């Protein structure tokens, strides 16, 4: 049955393409994509050395992404849900996204708000998740990184943002999470199962990702060495 897209939501793309509008005047999709996922891990590496927050929230979520994003795009940092006015004068908009290939929708537009408030309070409630056991650190995680997942607050970068605020979440809790352990492919799969997937099975998916990228090796006494 026939789709087609609303003006507003085709606004963040250069006219016929599928390349987002982009600061760099790039034009070639493939060439955007690469050029973004370098911008964002030179962005990453400085992160390495600048002080943890004191709150981990939203605010500090939309910073981070303006950081890894904010050379390519006019709207990094923003969330979604607004409406998006261009420097070239078109307003843009995307209140609904899915995982490609499914009728699998992350949050609408209209909720963002909401949960991204319904995110902060959690955290804020738990200190940041702050002296816990590696298990309770773990289930924890792995409930409120599905959570942000589906919200899935920005127009594209929710992944590359998302991973960065977890390992800095869990530098500050006193573990350690490190998504280049593994694969895109695990991770994407441990993701599109959270949403697809139903009750304890759709936990079970994350936490198998959770276990593998935060150190699970500890259990392994060398002492003799």
């Amino acid at each position: 049955a026939h789709h087609h897209h609303h003006h507003m939501v085709l606004n963040y793309f250069y006219p016929g393409t599928k390349t987002l509008k982009n600061k760099l005047g790039i034009m070639g999709y493939k060439q955007l994509e690469k050029r973004c996922k370098r911008n964002a891990k030179k962005v990453i590496n400085s992160l390495r050395n600048e002080p943890l927050p004191e709150t981990f929230d939203s605010s500090y979520l939309k910073y981070l992404h303006k950081r890894l994003f904010g050379s390519a795009f006019e709207w990094a940092g923003y969330t979604r849900d607004l409406s998006f006015a261009f420097d070239d004068g078109t307003i843009a908009q995307m209140s609904m996204m899915k995982i490609p290939g499914t009728d699998i929708y992350f949050a609408h537009g209209d909720k963002i708000q909401e949960n991204l408030k319904e995110f902060d309070e959690i955290l804020a409630s738990k200190s940041n998740l702050q002296g816990l056991s590696r298990e309770d650190f773990i289930e924890e995680t792995v409930k409120l990184f599905s959570f942000l997942n589906y919200i899935h607050p920005f127009r594209a970068g929710n992944e590359a943002v998302q991973h960065i605020f977890f390992e800095k979440l869990a530098e500050a809790a006193g573990h350690k999470l490190d998504f280049s352990v593994v694969t895109e492919e695990r991770i994407m799969r441990a993701c599109n199962d959270a949403m697809a997937l139903k009750g304890e099975e759709a936990h079970q998916a994350m936490k198998s990702l959770f276990e593998d990228i935060s150190n699970p090796e500890e259990v392994i006494i060398l002492r003799d060495f």
